[PDB]
C-alpha cells in the first residue's frame, strides 16, 4: 500500500525518486523514473490535527473511488518518520481559474460537459460510498490539458453555495449549489456578488427568485432548464442526482463530441 506509485503501470519507488518542482500542502513532483509529473499532498506528523484528519478523510475517500473517471486518482503514498506523501494526478486548474482566465462567459458545451461528470462523481460519491460531497463551487471542479474534467478533494466529504433547506439534510443541497456555480460560470459573474458578507448572501438565496440563467445569452432550453431544475428554492421538489441524469441537458452531452482539450489549451495559451 505504501512505496508504490500507479499510472497505468505499477512502479516501485519511494521519496528520493521524486524531484520536487515547487508548490501550487501540495507539490508538483517529477518521478524520476519516467518522466511523470504529478501532485503531490505533504501531510507531516507535526501538522495542525484538524488539517490532518481532514487531508486523511479526503484521502480515504478518494482511494475507494478507483473506479470512478470523474473524480481524481491517488497514485500511491510514501510514509516516512515524519511525513506522509500523497501522490495524486496533476490536473491543470479548477474551474474558478478558469473563469478569471476566460476574463468572461464559458461556453455552454464546455459547462455541458462539466454537469456530466461533476453530477456523475457526487452520483457516484452518494451510491456507492454514502458520500455527500457538501461543498459543490468552481475551485473544486477541476480541468486538465487532456480534457477531462473532474472533482477535487472532499476533506468534509462556502456560503455563497448553500442551499434554503440549509440555511433555514440530503444531497440535494449539493443540487443547488452546483446550479449556482452553473449560472456563475455561465455568465461570468457570481450572482450575488454585490452582497458585502456572508449572512447577506443567505438573506438573498431566501427573499429573491433563484438566479436563472439569462435569456438573451444563446442558452438552450435544455441548459435553461437543467439549472431552473437545480434552482428549485423547495428542496422537497428539487431533484436529486437520479432524476437529474435523465434531463435532456445530461443526455445531450454524455453524447455530444466537445473538444474540452483544444478550448482548454486556447484558454491557459491567452495565459496574457
Amino acid at each position: 500500500t505504501g512505496y508504490l506509485t500507479i499510472g497505468g503501470q505499477r512502479y516501485q519507488a519511494e521519496i528520493n525518486d521524486l524531484e520536487n518542482l515547487g508548490e501550487m500542502q501540495v507539490w508538483k513532483m517529477r518521478f524520476r523514473k519516467t518522466g511523470h509529473v504529478i501532485a503531490v499532498k505533504q501531510m507531516r506528523r507535526s501538522g495542525n490535527k484538524e488539517e490532518n484528519k481532514r487531508i486523511l478523510m479526503d484521502l480515504d475517500v478518494v482511494l475507494k473511488s478507483h473506479d470512478c473517471p470523474y473524480i481524481v486518482q491517488c497514485f500511491g503514498t510514501f510514509i516516512t518518520n515524519t511525513d506522509v506523501f500523497i501522490a495524486m494526478e496533476l490536473m491543470g486548474t479548477c474551474a474558478e481559474k478558469l473563469k478569471k482566465r476566460m476574463q468572461g462567459p464559458i461556453p455552454e458545451r464546455i459547462l455541458g460537459k462539466m454537469t456530466v461528470a461533476i453530477v456523475k462523481a457526487l452520483y457516484y460519491l452518494k451510491e456507492k460510498h454514502g458520500v455527500i460531497h457538501r461543498d459543490v463551487k468552481p475551485s473544486n471542479i477541476l480541468l486538465d490539458e487532456r480534457g477531462q474534467i473532474k472533482l477535487c478533494d472532499f476533506g468534509i466529504s462556502c456560503a455563497a453555495y448553500m442551499a434554503p433547506e440549509r440555511i433555514d439534510y440530503d444531497i440535494r443541497a449539493d443540487v443547488w449549489s452546483l446550479g449556482i456555480s452553473l449560472v456563475e460560470l455561465a455568465t461570468g459573474q457570481f450572482p450575488y456578488k454585490n452582497c458585502k458578507t456572508d449572512f447577506e448572501v443567505l438573506t438573498k438565496v431566501l427573499q429573491e427568485e433563484p438566479p436563472l440563467l439569462p435569456g438573451h445569452m444563446g442558452f438552450s432550453g435544455d441548459f435553461q432548464s437543467f439549472v431552473k431544475d437545480c434552482l428549485t428554492k423547495d428542496h422537497r421538489k428539487r431533484p436529486k442526482y437520479n432524476k437529474l441524469l435523465e434531463h435532456s441537458f445530461i443526455k445531450r452531452y454524455e453524447t455530444l463530441e466537445v473538444d474540452v482539450a483544444s478550448w482548454f489549451k486556447d484558454v491557459m495559451a491567452k495565459t496574457e
